[PDB]
């Protein structure tokens, strides 16, 4: 398929959802930039509807010099149990 | 936000959904490749759940030398009225 079409399933571990996002983006991409930009992007666009919803505030915002994935996984760092379903109505909105 | 976070709304015209997808990807990206790859990718990942669903068969497959968007818009070229809602159960699945 695409590289990055790999996406967070039922509360799939986020740093892992994106780690394979990057992995195969890396397998299919020779451009680190296109690799990152799509891992860091699909991290939202491809993530769980709640998890990208954890991400939308960070969406576009990355710390200067840091990885956006780090933050996007940090976004869903609260998603995976209980808080996932509390935030489901807030973030997924 | 991102560049490409612009996505097909309620049966939003697809070549147009992605044309702005590309536009702002172009505004925010200096790399034509990262521009294309994300327009051609978000063309699915960001498209309408039916329209990307029009795209999944083309997802990853582009004609040698052609734009994938051309095909992805062609995918939703049947989406926008009537067939959209027929295909809604098939493609969105």
């Amino acid at each position: 398929p695409s590289f990055n079409t790999v996406r967070q399933g039922s509360k799939e571990p986020y740093p892992d959802f994106v780690a394979r996002l990057q992995d195969v983006a890396q397998k299919s991409i020779a451009d680190e930039k296109a690799r990152k930009v799509i891992v860091e992007l699909m991290a939202y666009e491809n993530a769980n509807p709640e998890c990208q919803s954890a991400i939308k505030p960070l969406k576009g915002k990355v710390p200067a010099g840091s990885d956006v994935i780090s933050e996007y996984v940090k976004a869903c760092d609260g998603i995976g149990g209980a808080m996932h379903k509390a935030m489901l109505m807030a973030q997924l909105e």
